[PDB]
C-alpha cells in the first residue's frame, strides 16, 4: 500500500506528539495499541477458558471484559502462559492492523499507523514507510548510572534498550530528529506531513 | 544435597495450592516463587518507573511509590524490547532471593517445600500428577488452541513427565479432590518422620 | 522481486538434496546457502581469529588463514556472547553474499534454485522469490515416537518439537511437494513441479 | 549451603584458566562447563543423531560411537531450530552434572572451584578482574565489531562488574603475567586455612 505511514518513536512522547499534530491537518491515525487492547476483551470468554488453570483469580473481571492485571501477572509468572498469549495475539492483532490499513489505503488519503517501536504482531516494514522519531542518546554506561542515578543492572537495562533502538532505525524510512526544544520537534512534524501531503513521500 | 528442601511441581495450578496450603496448616514452611517476583518489583518499583518511563505516556507509580502492575503488564504486552528487557533486570534478582530464603529455610532442620518457579538435584522432588495423553492434538482440539500455542502446554507436560522418573514422591491428582487432599498429608507424614 | 528465483528447502536434508541433484540434471542452476554459508568463514578468517581468539587458549587458524571450525563451534557451544557475536558478524555477510548471486542467475531469465536449510537465518527470504517446501508429514504423537524410534521422554521431546517447528514453517511456502511414499515416486514429482516452473506456468 | 563451593569468572579466559591451573598444581579440584557438555553430548551420542539425522546427509557419529563434533557445529552453524533443539536438550543435563558434581566435591571438604558456565548464591565468588572502560563505542572500535556484536561483548563485561559488588575475591588482572600469578596463590593459601 501506497498511503499507509507508521510512526514509532524511541521515546513515548514523540509517537503522540507526531500524531496529535497529524489529526489536526486533517489526517487520520490508527492506534496499534488500542486494537491489541480490543483484542483481549472480544476475546475474553476463550481467553478465560484457556487461561484459567494458571491461576485461582478469575479471568473475567465483569461481563465479559478481561481482567488485564490478572492476565500480565500469569504470563509474567509462567512461560507456557506467555507463549500461548504471544501465538493467540499475534494473528488477531496482525489481521485487524491490516484491516484498517486497507479501509484508507482506498480512501487515498496519506494515513498514519501510530504503532510501538517493538510490537511483536509481524513484521510491518513492508506494508508502508516507517517514520521513527529518533532521539539520540549517550551510550556509555557511567554516563547513564551518573545522569538518571541507577544502579549498573538498571544502567545495562536502559543501555541495552537503547542500543536495540539504534539498531532498529537501520529498518526505518524516514527519521526525524528529536535533539531540541519541544516547539521546534513540533514544527519538523509540521514539515514531513506537508511532503507527504503532496506526494513528495 | 541441601538437606531438607523438598520442590513441588504439578500438572494442574490448583494441585500445587492444595499441596502448599495443605503442609503450610501442619506447619510446614514454603516458598513462592511467584511472590518473590512480586516483591522483587516493588522493591525496585523506582528503578523500573526510570527504565520503563520512556516505554509509555502514564505514570508507573500508583501510589506511595509501589509499582502499577497493570501498566507494566500493558507496557510489556506485546513487545519484544519490554518483555526482554524486564525479564534480564528482574529473573536475575528471583533466582538469587529463592536461593537465599532456601538457604535459611534449610537451617532450621524441618522440611520445608519449594514451588519451582515457572518463569532441585538440590533437594527431593515431589510432583502432583495428573494424567494426560501427551499429544498435541489432544491438546489442540479439547483446549481449542493453535500449533504453536498446544505446543508450549505439551512441553509443560512432557516437562513433568521428565520428572516422574527420579520423583521422591508421585502424588497422583485424581478424580477425588478429598482423595488426593488425603494423599497429600500421607506424602506429609511420610516426609515429617524421615 | 526476482522472478526466476526458486527456494528449495525440506523438512528432511535428503528431500532438498534430491530435488537438486535432479534439477541439476535438467539443466537448471542452483546455489547452495550452507556452501555460501561455509566460505564467509574463511573469506573472514583472520579477522575471526581476533574477535574469537579471546575465549579459547587454542588457535582458531588451521593452517593458510584457514578457520578451524571444530574449535569455532566449541567456543559457540560454551558461550553465550560468542555466539550472538558470530550471528551479527555472518549474517549480513551471508545475506549480501546470498543477494549478489541471486541477482546474477535472475537477470540471466532462466528459472534457478537456491538450496536452503528450512531455518537459515540471514534475513527473511520470503520476500525476494518463492518457497518450494519438501515435506514429509510425521505423528505429532510423543508416545508413537518413544516406541518406534527407541527413544527417551527427552530425545523425544527434542523430535516432536523440531516436527512441530517444521509444520509451523509451511505457512509460508508457496509450493508444498508431499513426500510420502517411495523414493521413486518423489522423484517423478520434482521433475512434474520443475516441468511446470521450465514453462514458466507456476 | 555448600561452604567449600567457589565460583571462579573472568574478564579475560586466560585469567580464568591461569587461576584454575595454579588451583590444580595446589591440589584443588575444580568444575569444568566446558568439560561437562563434552562428555554430556558423547553420553547422548545415540540419541543425538536420531535427533539430528534428518538435519544432515553426513554421519553424525565417529568410530567407537562417539559423536561428530565437527559435523554437529556445521548443523547447528546459523540454524536457529537446530541450535533451540541441542540447547533445550543438553542445558538441562550440563546444569543437573554440575550440580551433581558441585555436592560431591562438597562432601570431601575441601576447598574447589567451579568455572561457570557461560552458556551464584551456592558458594563463593571469585572475579578474576580486569578493568575496562565500559564503552560500546570503545568496544567497537578496539575489536572491530558491530553495534550488536559489541552489545553482547560489552554485556558480558557488566556481569563481570556486577559481581564486583559481593564478590569474596577480586584479582587485579595487572599488566604482569607474572604477578598475576602470585596474586592467585595468595588467594588459594588465604582460602586454604581461612
Amino acid at each position: 500500500m501506497k498511503n499507509a505511514f507508521f510512526v514509532t518513536a524511541s521515546i513515548a512522547c514523540g509517537k503522540s506528539t507526531f500524531i496529535e499534530i497529524a489529526n489536526s491537518l486533517g489526517f487520520k491515525s490508527i492506534s496499534a495499541d488500542k486494537i491489541a487492547h480490543k483484542i483481549l476483551d472480544e476475546n475474553a470468554l476463550e481467553l478465560e477458558k484457556i487461561f484459567s488453570p494458571f491461576s485461582l483469580k478469575n479471568l473475567l473481571k465483569k461481563e465479559k471484559k478481561i481482567d488485564r492485571k490478572i492476565l500480565g501477572e500469569i504470563v509474567f509468572n509462567n512461560k507456557e502462559a506467555k507463549k500461548i498469549l504471544e501465538n493467540f495475539t499475534h494473528p488477531k492483532i496482525r489481521a485487524k492492523i491490516l484491516e484498517q490499513m486497507q479501509i484508507l489505503d482506498k480512501e487515498n488519503k496519506a494515513f498514519f499507523v501510530e504503532i510501538p517501536l517493538f510490537f511483536e504482531s509481524g513484521a510491518y516494514e513492508n506494508l508502508g514507510k516507517v517514520i521513527v522519531i529518533y532521539t539520540p542518546k549517550e551510550l556509555s554506561l557511567k554516563r547513564i548510572m551518573q545522569r538518571d542515578k541507577l544502579s549498573l543492572e538498571a544502567a545495562k537495562a536502559r543501555l541495552d534498550s537503547q542500543i536495540d533502538i539504534e539498531e532498529k532505525l537501520k529498518k526505518a524510512d524516514f527519521i526525524i530528529k528529536n535533539t531540541n526544544s519541544y516547539a521546534d520537534f513540533r514544527q519538523e512534524c509540521v514539515k514531513v506531513i506537508q511532503e507527504i501531503s503532496k506526494g513528495n513521500m
